[PDB]
Order: structure tokens, then C-alpha cells, then sequence
């Protein structure tokens, strides 16, 4: 059910950094456990990952620095609503 | 003298804080005389590596919003969060962290109404729009720049988030700002326009220096200053109420719509922001909402009103005229406007009329085909606010009339303090218009049942487009 999204403006994409968005009523404790489970699964496969930030207050989820190869795996994690590749914003 | 932009937002009659304005931009020169002592730099940094110059953009916007001499809301309290680097570049992730920081600050130390200015843009982002929805649902007002790409604002974020206030840029001649090859963004995602060309404001070069800047960032800063003033005067305003007031008090039909691409002319609001005439009885506020194009598909388009708004009427439009009309229908105990495409039709737009009508539980009265189809609002204190019509086959006061082969839908509202009148106007032409008189609000706009492309309300004017043709307008006012 989880979907993947990346910026439609190719020069604005920042691959390697993903925002993992969890289901609406997910708790901060569950978000943290989902991030650690992802890091554990990634390690068992030989990939280095970095949890840059865990979100709470607005949307549940976290920010991860990792190879795109883990996206299929990350989409299978519990509570995942969608994943979005990071992208650039500019002063208007 | 007085900067042109400050004079432009000054109403034709004028009687001339508890609100904080958060700015998400570059670093700022907090000691500039225009803003000194009124700007709190959080020093929260979430900027990507760079692949006076650094504070240029942010300092100028803090000045536009609250500056002592050239500001919109003179003296307003401001908080800045750095999310853009020295080249004015940031990330969706860094923007999300800043927005989250605002919610967390507010949870730890509540204050009064909050206005968040986001003078930045990236491509359409699901997560950025969802974050804006959650911040708005938490009771925060978000004002954003439509973008400087001379493109449809719907393809950009936060510009496209339904719950924000998206601001386009206009110049001294009330024309859309051109930024060289590019310029202001436009379309159905823009709420209104504001001065965004040659805007004098604080320059980071020195503490008393001033620079003129242009863009949708400057335009959005004007609206955050207006919103902050409106919220200081009426602090109980919800977001729906504040958006309706900005649209009501705007200068209408001053923009030459010929500057916008053909298909964007109808969808783009012809409004230039202005301060209200007084701080301030009860008036009926309505606005038009255009849906996304259905597609070429049996294709349908859906237009809905924001939370706290009532949908009073529903119309549809097709450039080719290949449509099957529209219907108003209940969904989650709320009226929605659904438009239908026809065989070989490129697609349709659903156009809703959204109004602030508290405790009015606007219902639909539907009659399928059976003299012409008829339905009526027969209840004490009930007014007819709109008529819709749809056909499932190609090719009197308080009463709706439709074609013999079409279903008719009437929006009936419980509003005893409301007086409504139906004003019809037919000419023996590519466009027929009819306007509600001054002091009356257009609640509904339709074509009387040779071939119509569609109907849509433009402020208080009903517009019917054809390939006798009669434009029918329902006008209401507080009695
Ligand atoms: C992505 O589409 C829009 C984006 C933006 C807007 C309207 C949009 O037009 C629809 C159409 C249908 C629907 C819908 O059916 O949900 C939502 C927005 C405005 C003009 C604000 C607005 O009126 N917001 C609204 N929220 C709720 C209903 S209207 N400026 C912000 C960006």
C-alpha cells in the first residue's frame, strides 16, 4: 500500500536522502522503532544508513540518509504511508 | 514620499502585536533599524552546503512585513528560522524541520494567532503539502509565494497546498510581474496577487540602507503583513474567515488577464490585496474555487470548499463545450461539486462557490428527468442559493429549471437573515455576463436552459460562455 515519490524537476532532486512518512496516528515510539528496524535490516544486507531526524508533532516519520536500493525494503516496513526522496527549495 | 506598494494596499477609505509572524528564509540582519528589537532570531540552522549577501533576502522580507518606515504591519513581532543558505537554496526536509520547530515552540510556549511566511518554492511535494495541512489544522496561518517561474502554481510546493494562502506578484501598473524571461506564477492555486515589483525594504549592506527587490516573496510578505493586521483587529478569525476577508477587501478586475496563457485566464483570480477600510456588521462572504481539470477520460472533476465553508452553488466549464454538466452531492456530511465530461471531450472543470454561512446546513434537492425538470426550496427561512444540472446522455422564486432530459439540483440553505434575488440577462455572442448590484454577493451563477461552454462566477459577476443565451445570477445580502 506504501508509495514512493520523487520531485518531477530532475535538477531539483536530492537522491540518497528520503523522508519516510508513517500512518496518521503512529506514535513517536513506533516511528523510532521503525527507523531502528530499517537500520538493522540495512546492516544485515551490508548498507550504511544514517537517521538524520525523527519527526513528531506535525507528521510521524523520519529522515534517512541511505542508498535508494533499500527503498523496496523500506516500503515494506510497518506503519509506512509513503516515502519521498528529498528535493531542493529556493528563495522566491 | 510614500512607496507605491504601501499606497496600493491602502483602501479608498481608511481610519489611518498580539500576532507573531514566523519567517522561514535565509539568515537576517536583526540589528537593521527597520526591525531592531522586534525580530527574534532563533538561529535554528537547517541549510545545505553552499555549492550582507547571505542575509539579503531575509532582511528585505522582515522589513516588508514589519519595518518601521517601509513595512506593512509596522512594529509587528517577528521570529526568523534559517532554512535557506547563502545562495537562497534549501531542502524540503529542512523546511519540514523548521515547520515542526514552529509547532513545538507553540506547544511549549503558547501565544496568540501565528502567521507563517514561507517565501520559498520547490516542485510539487506530497510531504511538504501534508506538513502545511497539519500546521494549518493546528490553527496556524500559512502565507506562501506562488513562485517566480511564470508557470501554474499547482506544480509547486508549498504554493499548491490547499490550506495555505498562495500569493502572486503584481507591479505599479497592476500587471503580473515579469522577472526577465520568467515572472509570477498563476492559476487556480493562487488566492490573490499583491505588490511584488520594485519593493523598497531593508538592505543587509548596512543598518540604515534600503534596496528595492522583486518577486512572489515580496508579494507574500505584503499579505502576511495584511493578515497580521486583520488578526490583531479580529483575533478569533479562523483561516477560512481570514482568506474570505483578504479576497473581499482586494481590488477587483485591475489585472489585464491577456498576460496569462489562454487556459489560465479564467482560473486565475483577478485580485490585488489591500488592507480593510476599518478594524470593525454581518456580511455574506463568497469566493470561487476551481477544481483540477478532470482529464480526457467518463472523466469527472471535483471542487470542494475548505473546512468552515459552505458550498452554495456548483457550475462547470469546458473550452470545447463537450460536457454533461454538474451535480451537487453530499459527502461526509458536506456538499461537493462534481462535473462530468462528454464523448470526445478534452475534460471539464468543476467550479464551486464557497461562502461563510454559519449554522446554515445547506442541503441538496434533486429531481431526475421526467415542461422541463423542476425542484424548489419550500421551507420557512430557507433560501435557494444555487441551481445545478447534469445529463446522463450526450447532445419562479426559490425554483430551479433544467432541460427535459436532465437532472436538476438545488442548494437550499437555512438562512432567515438572508434576502436573495435572481437576476437574469440574455443577449442575441461568445460571452454573456450579469453582475449582482453593490452590497449583494453572488451565491450562484448558471446558464438558462445556443450551446454553452459553461458558467462561472468572477467576484460578483456571473459569466456564461457560448460557442438566445441567458446568464442567471443568484444574489444574496444580510437583511
Ligand atoms: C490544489 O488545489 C488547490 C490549491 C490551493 C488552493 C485551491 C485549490 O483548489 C482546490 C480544489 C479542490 C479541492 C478539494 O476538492 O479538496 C481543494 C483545493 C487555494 C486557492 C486555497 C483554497 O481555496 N483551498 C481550498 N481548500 C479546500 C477547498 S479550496 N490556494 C492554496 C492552494
Amino acid at each position: 500500500t506504501a508509495t514512493f515519490h520523487r520531485c518531477a524537476k530532475d535538477p531539483w532532486r536530492l537522491p540518497g536522502t528520503y523522508v519516510v512518512v508513517l500512518k496518521e496516528e503512529t506514535h513517536l515510539s513506533q516511528s523510532e522503532r521503525t527507523a531502528r528496524r530499517l537500520q538493522a535490516q540495512a546492516a544485515r544486507r551490508g548498507y550504511l544508513t544514517k537517521i538524520l531526524h525523527v519527526f513528531h508533532g506535525l507528521l510521524p516519520g523520519f529522515l534517512v540518509k541511505m542508498s535508494g536500493d533499500l527503498l523496496e525494503l523500506a516500503l515494506k516496513l510497518p506503519h509506512v504511508d509513503y516515502i519521498e526522496e528529498d528535493s531542493s527549495v529556493f528563495a522566491q
